[PDB]
């Protein structure tokens, strides 16, 4: 969860509250959405939990923090249960005016298209060739690639639905 | 949510508690996972809410149920916030033994492959040609297609990660 995402950052090096939030508005934003607020609040809870401490010379991960990160890591991670809202709404189109849905779908497709374009721009600019990227960069690249492939798959699906919603009426 | 998924069924025709659960272990299972238990329990809550009633001649949707389904339908449906656990674990591979992760990933890929095969078998057998399918079938077909495209996209991604986890070590 959020604290493990934060512990991961600190596991490589100590960092200020700003360094950390800069990650969330950068590479971490490719797979985990959290506001600077939420982040500071979590960092706070983590301090009381003893998972992180403060230094002057700056947040630093503690042995407890390291232990929790490892425990999290070892736990099996599985696919979230399937309960697709878009599919659920689609099925109701047999008894509801498909108008509202069709517009809400077409709308989210365009945004998705914009988001895919954004990610592709970023990949070409900083993650075009893995072979020349550091380990940390290859990892970031992969998290970026996930949104891309999935989002693209969803757009492909959305278009298929958008088509059926016409050939039926 | 679950009750709207159930209301949708009843919006086309009345049905017994068995007819409804049969949907969840069938086409509805393509996009919404719920146990017969959960279903019966929800049907119960819906009765007390007056969204559904009982008949002899069998559950039937009420005007309130119809109103709630419409209200649900009109509400904008958006993409769930991005907080990818697999990506989160991947990033921790820079500071953790990538061993446990790599095995948990390879494992879920094979299952995903099995699931994709399953869905493809179903599509060829009952949803191969939309043009010959009824409206209700074209809709089911589309919900089935969503798991397929997305799951396939995730497998493509997982393989990319599985590769990097080698070329780095």
């Amino acid at each position: 969860s959020l604290p493990h995402v934060i512990l991961t950052v600190l596991s490589t090096r100590d960092a200020t509250g700003y360094d950390i939030t800069k990650e969330f508005s950068a590479s971490i934003g490719y797979f985990w959405k959290a506001s600077h607020q939420q982040v500071y609040r979590e960092l706070n809870k983590m301090g009381e939990q003893g998972l992180v401490t403060c230094v002057l010379e700056v947040y630093s991960i503690t042995q407890a923090g390291r232990s929790a990160l490892g425990e999290w890591f070892d736990q099996p991670t599985a696919h979230p249960t399937v309960r697709d809202e878009f599919s659920a709404k689609l099925m109701a189109c047999s008894v509801q005016s498909a108008e509202p849905y069709r517009l809400q779908l077409a709308e989210l497709v365009e945004e998705s298209r914009k988001l895919v374009a954004h990610y592709q721009e970023i990949e070409a600019a900083y993650y075009a060739n893995p072979a020349v990227l550091d380990k940390q960069q290859r990892l970031e690249r992969l998290t970026l690639r996930r949104n891309l492939l999935v989002r693209q798959a969803w757009i492909q699906w959305a278009d298929e639905v958008l088509a059926e919603l016409n050939a039926m009426a």
